[PDB]
């Protein structure tokens, strides 16, 4: 029931989310960075296939698309045999140094958990799927994170770059726990007996009552599946006196 | 004959390192910073002694020692059944965030990869095992990475600390590419007819022939051995003329 009543809140029933309230992100520079770009190193044709797929699935999706920038960091084959099913990981180092940092506004969320009243035993905890996809980049941001993709037989020989927040970027996981903690705003205020903890993409909702935990799931669901974001069916844990958030047992 | 000519070179039959020529550091702060203490929260019996084993080989070692900090970061189990064998990973986002950037001197390695002579076709990869854990902390900048270990079982009841360069730290790459590039200017100068490459603890030879790369491999073991560096022997790749490095086939 907690499938088929809210089939747009998960990953497994509602695709790759969308966080439909947060404006395309623009990513500030530091005043004196110039684009950099570095040498992409000549893949094996095992690695190439091993690859490619994944190249194939986020082209299709739109989360990559072909671009020309001055900017270029190397992509790296994350590991297997040869032809044989490995996956793509960009060095964001020298991109990551050029960047603005960007720190919270958020509390703690360790201090948070600590400060849980004894009132509040019943969880229920969701993680997000791929969260850094559902924020969109800024045209005008997504140049710094090209790399190269010569594929003839794809035909596609030149630059790629990513449309959405991406992994291994320095600032992402801020950005994604700022933008979700003011899109869960609205909820909060909504439900002032119902405590909601979230860190990055790590949520826990606690309430006093198993019938409370339970509709303010439904509530959450509701919530989540509305502004885009997709939680993972397969990891949930709902309405329950014991749980693990963060890797820590509350009980 | 490899692991018996250089039995100080390789992590199996030359336990953990410790580089010799490097002072202790000093981690400077950011001039405003003050320290930050952070809630741990309460672990279970389970987790508790899935991480004490590890907990206490470090203790052993040296690696940690009791201390008093007014700086604490949380300690999360990370994650198995419960007793069930855990490790200990320390969220130091908020220490991080208080801590001056540094950033490298050293060329970039991809680039370099790109600029090797196609004289140069026989290679040697080793990759050094705790790299980190071979740089020592000054004491004065060891109370930043305490956190609370209250096992009253093991007699620790209060904070521990690292004394050498920990995980998870974001300095730490960086501080390590630097330190073994210093300590290797020596080979590298010593033997202008081999080219060494390296990425943080990845390191990659190069040579004219087979002959030349047995006798630059070997020298490279004795002097990483001496300088207080350690290998894995069971991830080398010695003198061939096909290798991976840093994901990339070179052949």
């Amino acid at each position: 029931t907690w499938l088929s009543d809210f089939p747009q809140a998960w990953a497994e029933t509602g695709g790759m989310g969308l966080a439909v309230r947060q404006a395309p992100l623009i990513i500030p520079l530091k005043a004196t960075s110039t684009p950099v770009s570095i040498k992409q190193y000549p893949m094996s044709q095992e690695a190439r296939l091993g690859i490619k797929p994944h190249i194939q699935r986020l082209l299709d999706q739109g989360i990559l698309v072909p671009c020309q920038s001055p900017w270029n960091t190397p992509l790296l084959p994350v590991k297997k045999p040869g032809t044989n099913d490995y996956r793509p990981v960009q060095d964001l180092r020298e991109v990551n140094k050029r960047v603005e940092d960007i720190h919270p506004t958020v509390p703690n969320p360790y201090n948070l958990l600590s400060g849980l009243p004894p009132s509040h035993q019943w969880y229920t905890v969701l993680d997000l799927k791929d969260a850094f996809f559902c924020l969109r980049l800024h045209p005008t941001s997504q140049p710094l994170f090209a790399f190269e993709w010569r594929d003839p037989e794809m035909g596609i020989s030149g630059q790629l770059t990513w449309t959405r927040l991406p992994q291994g970027f320095k600032n992402s996981p801020t950005l994604f726990d700022e933008a979700l903690h003011r899109d869960l705003a609205d909820f909060r205020i909504q439900h002032p007996d119902l405590i909601l903890l979230q860190y990055v993409d790590d949520l826990l909702l606690a309430a006093t009552s198993e019938l409370d935990c339970q509709q303010g799931t439904r509530a959450l669901l509701q919530t989540l599946g509305n502004l885009g974001y997709r939680a993972s069916a397969k990891k949930a844990q709902i309405c329950q006196k014991q749980v693990k958030y963060l890797g820590y047992l509350l009980k």
